């Protein structure tokens, strides 16, 4: 069989690869998109499905007011003494001459379950992992930030003894590796591997530059020796490979003996007739993940087909196992469980912000503030995770003032997103509007060409079609004949590349939401949400 | 004897002047220093004493993860059936197409009494007022904001009545004013006097386009007639007045039948020899509290002594009454209740970031997040209310990494602050050093040329000397002789005037704080903290 | 009767009036628009009409490589001695610290006839003004330039004997006045009207907060007292009024004994429902001309109606004298002379460049360098003297190569500019396409959807309708039936007060163009040009 990369499509970055006996797991960095940390699971690591979010609490996680891109960083998802163990990171602040954040643990019996009250870890730098060694011993690496502006930020690798028992970090913290002169040094892993501790890092930082080394000694603490091929894993040399931007790996040995390394990629669209070195990009469907095949010379993991990761690999020698979707492309709000590939903005949906309840076969969402908002927004949404699209919705809503609008949005963070809104004008009444940001700049490019939405006319449509370099809306009053809104907007201002600030680690989402301004909470009611890949 | 203005110093904006019986009091903004809402009382109207700030538990007040000059908007305080009632808005999002916010009603029998649980009031703007009619009836009116891109943001006065019975606002909602072309018709306060309602508002924005404008109608809904002579107040035309940006005023009737206007106002520092109608001045003691006579003609109000404002102002006719300081030059941190002129970002504090228990004689701060965070700082300051003035602390801390430091900071906001530090390196040890941020960009000036610090020292004296256009750090290890740092600041670069982004609405603090980014608390013990006026 | 300001309409700031017996002159700026400096006739101050540019020829101005904005600044005519004496000030450098610049005098027994070659003055400032007193002696008075980074950089005014028997300034130079608070002192001119030496003077800077200020000493060194009233002349203080930017103005006293003071404005476009204080405005005609009665009062100037500048002004006693045209609304080009409305940028047109003589009945302009070119562009425009108007061509033009384009240009500097262009496709060929730059962003917005002109169309007709806030380009291929460009442009781009830089200084063109980026030379005909205002 053959992996086809990448396995988890769409903002999917930074996957930390495990096993439990023949189970196989990775959980992916979330953001400030709740619930926290995306785990997938597979049996032959060819096919994956979305099978849980550990972090759904408010006691787990509280990324109220948390900066655009902060919150969850990188996870680590590890097996051992047989349950689960989940560091993970909140991020507070996310540009600067500091990367204020805090670690912590959680632990559960199975990926899916209710995960245990989290233990306080430090907060010296973020892409802290649990290494579980051989000798019963434990122990938390991280990165070290260095905040000092004469100084690269990335101070090296520090690694503290961890006890179960006492629950805390004990004895003394110690910088053990300092990284290659490619900097930007992170996402440590420690495996312990026949003579050798092996400390797998992320260098070059999550761009175009992104790569993986390893380093190895024979005692914990280093000093640790260098890969003389290093990188182990980049594409930054080559501008043309499918995959790029490929760093922060982890790796698996499967109960098969065999040898795999996930990592995370992106996956530019078309650059067009322009200078393949100067114009490396835009990835709308932000940072996903791809797993490569590892060999071993002369003790060291070597990347088969070459460091640049390829896109076909040789899978696994494990039975076939392909999973049913996890959605359905016309979702009709029949359940009262919000499917799993839907996320919302920061903090965990009540029945005040959302409800699958209030009326059967509709989510209601009760208005609440901007998409500008870092607070409260009513506000789901799912991955792009195609280049090519079509999604949709309809809604019934009775806005009686311009500070009331809901509908269908395409979204990056609280400074980038267009939407198309039922709302409502002095002079129309209620009608169909545009609204963009692009990196902070604001418009609504219809001006008085907005579109009247008749009064016996009760569930509004609206779709999007994204066709990789742009996308457009439409709406219909009759569900079945669509007209398009003169607006077409361009895919590559939802990616990575191209947003402003600081952070900027998700990825494009398509979703619903309902705006009430005036704190009236006026509801919006949702019959469905069509997602539907080319 | 006369009043001198400003009554107010240093931050100190949007006053609301309430009257009960024969006490005075001022209600300013705070944004997002805690506790929030500062109050001062008189009973002449020419002394003030700063008595409360009611906002000071969370339950009342969140602002974790707020943006800087958002939270706390003008306030607006009344006294009514014989008690206070203080209306207070959250502001979530400060730039941008939306202002999201809250607005809240709180009551107490006392300005420094227990402030009940909050009424949820509405969202369509901020300036919330109440207004208390003799009909028992009440009414809150607010600026409505309008988001449209291609629409200035400030739609007018909505006014909708208020029911104490039902706990919420009833009824409809209505625009009952628009404004005159000066716009930006923010701050609605209505007085029923005599035959009329009259409607204050201040308009032109809170800078040197600052104004406060009179409109008067028979009923409460309109329509309001604008005075003839507007605005009531503004020194917009007149750049060399001492006090700039007069506007978001208050009315107050005495209880000897006169009439004064409380106000906000800037005073810049120095323009020196530059073009006095382009460069308006730079005010690091942020907007603080005026108050003016007030005379009728024809029933209008007018401001005695001109437009402009005054600096020199009749006094009622009062008994004088002067205050003792609220505050030690200095304060030997001897006391368990740490100064009312201190605050703290965002959070009340808790034992875990201050205290004065655990080491009596000394406030000891366990150090949390760095100067840029917007959620949990340890760090206590209090205003700047002179040009002219020398602070001081003494700090025992022992910082074993560059990632803990300790000192005294001149602070705006996130983005604009410096700081001399007691910190470690890994050549010299313990030594002091220098940080800034100005509009974030970061710098530590010193380089190599920190100071070592004998390991034998136990306190550090640290001291900043304010002299109007510049300030500079020196350090001593005995107390008596002091260092000066070879870093020299400019005093406009932490005023409203300079700094960048959409909320500039406070002023400059000076303060003392404790950074820990590894998350293990240190401490450090600051024995004194001193702040004397020239 | 009355005059109506403006007098002269558009592009045409810093008068220099000046009285010759009967006839009356206004001097105005041309900065890089060659030939350079517009003199303007009148008999009755009512009535004007353009009659000259003395400088055009090189070695009168070389302006070859000069900046935007830099070239001809404040112009300075006088009659004296039965002749007329011109300074000129040619600046090489428009931002920075420096104004490296060049005076200049030239004399000539009448406006329209041959200028002398100049002679040289110095280069401590612009604004350089000649001053003869009654005794027979001769000054130049300039701003003096103080380059250094911590000073303002208007030093005052410097004065120095000018010797016509030594054809150069003698003796020493001396600063004679600081200016006022409001500083920007500049365009000094002096006049000794009976006991006193009056110095005139332009400042604030020539925004809406310019003005002028008169001073006055019994000797020409000063000292010089200032006018209790200052300033003079300024709308800083009335955003409302019709005439704003009021400043840099020249004293006349008429035969009748009557006094006037020609000065410069702005006229903002509709600035709507904005807050008035904050958006003055927006002057796509630059910087115009008005004229304002002046009486005396205590020996000071007074501006008869306000210091704001009317609109309407009480004519001297002087008969009315009426102007034809100075050009045809639709000009056939059948003259050898290029019509006085029209100029070029920066040098000297030549038969190479542009030909009235090479096919009768046509302008036929030979292609050089593109719209942002410095150097040599085959381009002449007339101003926009109105808001609403509609101005028109036809053009015979064969290019085989998109470096070739020919049409017609709304203009204001290298980096602000838009136009309609017959050119070619390597698909489609000849194309109509357009072109813009918006503050030095460049747009081509018609994309692939470029204009094919069939084959036999032998003349091209292409016109733009100006409608106060917004233009638009149409065609033709018959002369009768026009279609619309797809493409709205706004006027308010091509203002003053939108332009970025040091130099602001023009105003908006409209003008016909050939570029052949080839080399090639290749030829287009503009059989007419019209300009029709409405
Ligand atoms: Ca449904
Ligand atoms: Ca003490
Ligand atoms: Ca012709």
């Amino acid at each position: 069989s053959l992996i086809k990369n990448p396995i988890l499509r769409g903002f999917n970055p930074d996957p930390s690869i495990c096993r439990a006996d023949t189970d196989y797991y990775i959980a992916t960095s979330t953001f400030e998109w709740f619930p926290g940390v995306q785990i997938h699971h597979s049996k032959d690591l060819v096919n994956w499905h979305l099978v849980a979010h550990p972090l759904n609490r408010t006691s787990l996680l509280d990324m109220k007011g948390n900066p655009n891109s902060g919150g969850i960083w990188a996870p680590d998802l590890s097996y051992h003494d047989g349950k689960f163990w989940l560091i993970y990171t909140d991020v507070k602040v996310t540009d600067g001459m500091w990367k204020d954040c805090h670690n912590y643990l959680t632990t559960c019996e199975s990926v899916d379950g209710v995960w245990s009250d989290p233990i306080t870890l430090n907060g010296s730098g973020f892409d802290a992992s649990l290494f579980h060694d051989n000798d019963g011993k434990k122990y938390l690496v991280n990165m070290y930030w260095d905040q000092r502006t004469y100084n690269h930020n990335f101070y090296g690798i520090v690694l503290q003894e961890y006890s179960d028992k006492e629950k805390k970090l004990i004895g003394k913290a110690k910088i053990i590796y300092k990284g290659t002169d490619i900097k930007y040094t992170e996402g440590p892993h420690i495996y312990h591997i026949g003579d050798y501790y092996y400390l797998f890092t992320a260098e070059g930082g999550t761009t175009y530059e992104h790569s993986e080394t390893v380093a190895r000694s024979k005692n914990i603490d280093g000093p640790y020796e260098i890969d003389p091929e290093y990188p182990l894993l980049t594409s930054w040399h080559d501008p043309r490979n499918s995959l790029q931007k490929c760093g922060h790996a982890s790796l698996v040995h499967t109960h098969t003996d065999e040898w795999y390394l996930a990592h995370l990629v992106g996956r530019p669209l078309p650059v067009g007739n322009q200078p393949v070195l100067e114009q490396r990009g835009y990835c709308p469907l932000g940072r996903e993940t791809s797993i490569q095949r590892i060999e071993w010379v002369d003790n060291w993991p070597r990347v088969v087909g070459g460091k640049q990761g390829s896109v076909n690999v040789e899978a696994p020698k494990i039975p076939e196992v392909k999973w049913e979707k996890t959605y359905d492309e016309k979702d009709n709000f029949d359940s009262d469980k919000l499917n799993i590939n839907f996320q919302s903005l920061r903090i965990p949906l009540t029945e005040n912000i959302a409800s699958l309840k209030a009326k059967k076969g509709n989510l209601r969402l009760y208005g609440k503030e901007s998409l500008t908002s870092t607070f409260t927004q009513a506000f789901i949404a799912r991955r792009w995770q195609s280049f090519k699209f079509d999604a949709s919705t309809s809604v019934s809503f009775s806005p009686d003032t311009f500070q009331q609008a809901a509908g269908l949005t395409c979204y990056y963070n609280t400074e980038n997103w267009s939407t198309i809104q039922v709302t409502w004008n002095e002079d129309k009444g209620r009608v169909i509007d545009i609204v963009c940001c692009d990196n902070f700049h604001f418009d609504m490019p219809l001006k008085s060409n907005v579109i009247p939405i008749p009064k016996d006319v009760e569930y509004i449509h609206l779709k999007v079609e994204v066709r990789v370099e742009t996308y457009q809306y439409s709406y219909s009053f009759d569900g079945i004949n669509w007209s398009k809104v003169p607006a077409i907007f361009e895919s590559r201002k939802l990616s990575d590349d191209y947003v402003q600030g600081g952070g900027f680690f998700t990825g494009a989402f398509v979703g619903i939401n309902c705006i009430d301004i005036t704190g009236n909470n006026k509801p919006a009611d949702f019959d469905y949400f069509c997602y539907k890949e080319e």
